[PDB]
């Protein structure tokens, strides 16, 4: 069917967080206008290794950057698509209020979709992190 | 016989459409001088990611951009030859007339047909879309 | 034996021809000279997607082409040697006269001799064709 | 559990110092501020061959150097994340004091941490070594 | 034992020759100074398509060439190693006297030698050739 | 053990000799300050093909040359590591004294010491060799 077996793929994979494992990251997304959007599974997510670059702001420039960006592998196709043109965060912490203080700040990069009932994409850490 | 194996072979594939599945997206094409010609099953489509390049109108110059294609995998080799020399929409919608409005512009950039049955193709999003 | 193996392995591709399928294409030669040399069985042939490329009589100019290329698989080695040193045409037209008017025009680019009793090729369409 | 799980991969790999083989090496950190962190298991630790390269503080220099780095396969996560910010010593010796006199200096490259129970990571040398 | 082990080889292969396939060829060396040495099995070649080059000669000249190779794959060790060092003849022709008149003229560009038994070479053809 | 491993790796190698065959070479450094370390195994090793690059003393100058290599495959680790950086020779003749007047000349490039019981070398020819 497709519907429901993305739903029971978010509850089979909730097991996953009843076991202590530490390559489980907290991933939340901003897609609406102001407020946040989590992912339901405590999700695990992969580090590629870093590679020295130039600047994206300006390529021929003295100024360099190191690219930094993190794998995630199982997430469900049930969050918005349109989140994914939003800022996300790994390991936020929120306050009594809506807004959040530290975390890790991160773009989708690069989106793979070949299977039907998960994403799977890598996010690319902002030049400027919060921790 | 490759005669009733490509029409046999739209019936099986024609189930998949009967199964919601989100990677399914409709295409269409102009083939005729005018008026449009739409592939009868709802196909499958990946993305392969994004590429940095410069402007393909002239390659030196400050004006870059960024190539995005798709990947239609099962595609019926029922439809023209012709048909991928034209434009071609993912997405589109059709109003009360004979034209589209909105969906998602692309051109036929490399043609797989390895396999007798079916074509397999990439085509790359124009430079500017309707949505 | 490899003498009748590859008188063998033309009747049995001969088969091919009986069943209808598009990748089927007529490749002829002109290996005398003036006068054709057509391959008995009307093989199978794959498109290798486009590159964009310098001119090759000319690479450091303003004048740039595209290089396509086809995959011929299964051609007899019955065929004379030398029919590869003289252009090709993939779906050429005889007339009444032993000239042809219309057809792909192509030159033999590389050359697969890798099995003993049959060619593989790839060969290059010109740059400027008939149709 | 993951928990009593590298727990557990640390007692059966403390078997692989009891048979003596040359590929074990001692490593050792620095992550508090001033004293060190050792690695219980004497870990094996494979060396990926030199390059030849610029000087890493001034690319576009006269003065070049050889990277040479070390692959470090079985490494506990019991481990804290941040040692791996400070510098490592790769056959230390410690004296009467709580310093180190020789070794192999050696900066944590790049982390591989595909395996929920394990580290693994290639740390390269130092320019400057003490042995 | 590896002796006898490669005249039985020669002894096996010969069988080959009985077989008439097209892959055959002929090779010649010139491994005394005058004279002539030839390998006892017609044994076969491959041929790795061309690629276009500067010349050797002079790399960063308006003189450029084609490089084209012979893969050889079963070929004896029995033949002396100094052999390897001078040219080489693909299907040559031999008169009445010590001298030969035609054949493709090759040199030594690579040696693979992994096998025990029988060496196997790729052969650069000269930039000038009889035929 | 790891111990006795590497001893008797030494006398079923030794095996090896006692057949002949012609990829053995006899390999011997020159470890202490003054005379030679002989490796017990006559050894089996493969060449890596030939290419042509610039001088090491001087890159960007207008002499060249072909850096040639040897792929030393079985090697034992009970040989001291410290000889690897020593100069070696493969094929060496011995005098009446400790001396030796031809060989070919080599120098340790690559490690490779994955393998807990055996070394496995690449070793870079001289630029000048004796024979």
């Amino acid at each position: 069917l497709y519907s429901n077996l993305i739903n029971v793929k978010q509850k089979v994979i909730s097991i996953r967080e009843k076991l202590g494992d530490p390559r489980l990251k907290s991933l939340v997304f901003e897609y609406p206008a102001g407020q946040l959007f989590r992912v339901t599974p405590k999700l695990k997510v992969s580090m590629v290794p870093k590679n020295m670059i130039g600047l994206p702001l300006d390529s021929k420039s003295n100024i360099t950057i190191s690219a930094d960006d993190y794998y995630i592998t199982d997430v469900s196709r049930n969050v918005p698509e349109a989140a994914f043109r939003t800022r996300a965060w790994l390991d936020p912490v929120i306050n009594d209020s809506g807004v959040i203080v530290s975390g890790i700040n991160c773009r989708c990069h690069v989106i793979n979709d070949k299977s039907g009932l998960s994403y799977d994409l890598i996010l690319r850490k902002e030049r400027e992190v919060r921790v």
